[PDB]
């Protein structure tokens, strides 16, 4: 599963800015793709190359330029394609886990702190995926298969904060 | 966080050849180390490279050359500071999800069809990490953190199928 694909996903229904793309990939899509940092720009740069989508530069007196992305008729027919393709398998890389597991050093105090940290990255997400679930769904927006999406994001972060709490609690 | 990191840590505590690193991360660290394939190899050439393990070639008459690899001072001191960096945000990206975000057009037949594989590759996963947990605690090799990491795996793939199972159910 690429950054290409998840991209002209959020073009396939609306010209988007770089920060709106951003936003919705940082903000609103984290709870099943969060990658690593740097990922959009080179992306929409070689979706461009490709002729997948398209790059508007608006000018503005006193504003920095603001870069306006549209999908093409390649870039749907993509995407299309993506979407009857086989299922990937899941991607999943967790150092918080990864410190526990070869955490046999790790004083009481060390994994303590690891462990509350990691309780409030889950309370973060739990927090963002929750205000957006309400607001999509205040504006009508929210599809069927959307929610289950959504209800399985909670379930993950929220069983995962529940062990780490139960463990906390001794 | 990296690849150079994990099989650092595997590496840690005995010298091991290439088969079994490879055996370590594919069937027993894959519930919070699972990425692209092709990782491993040119990995180890790296380290190697770059004076963090050394690389033995062990010659049998009759048998295929076995690799033996051992961490030296070095690598041994970057896995050490590697341990006491702050923790990295964990990467998550879901095809499945993906999917169903954007899968306006499924059909109920093609919805269900990916339900239930979602279903079963989390079977799946439930399956070997339970696997890995009575064997290691068993032998008495099972951390107090390597624990706590195994629940936390469990907690995430058996609250995620119940969520698609009770879609099922509706």
């Amino acid at each position: 599963m690429q950054g290409k694909d998840i991209i002209l996903g959020i073009l396939s229904k609306k010209e988007r800015s770089g920060y709106e793309i951003n936003d919705i990939l940082q903000n609103q899509l984290s709870y099943f793709y969060d990658g690593t940092y740097g990922m959009i720009y080179p992306t929409l740069r070689k979706l461009e190359k490709d002729g997948k989508i398209t790059k508007e530069v608006v000018i503005q007196d006193g504003r920095p330029n603001k870069n306006i992305y549209a999908i093409t008729e390649s870039g749907k027919k993509e995407l299309a394609s993506y979407l009857q393709s086989d299922v990937n398998d899941e991607i999943f890389k967790s150092d918080f886990l990864m410190r526990l597991f070869f955490g046999n050093s790790l004083n009481d105090d060390d994994l303590e702190q690891l462990i509350r940290e990691e309780i409030e990255r889950k309370e973060e997400k739990i927090k963002r995926l929750s205000e957006n679930l309400e607001i999509w769904k205040k504006k009508g927006e929210l599809t069927p298969t959307q929610e289950i999406t959504i209800k399985y994001g909670l379930a993950q972060y929220k069983s995962t904060k529940k062990v780490l709490e139960e463990e906390l609690a001794k």
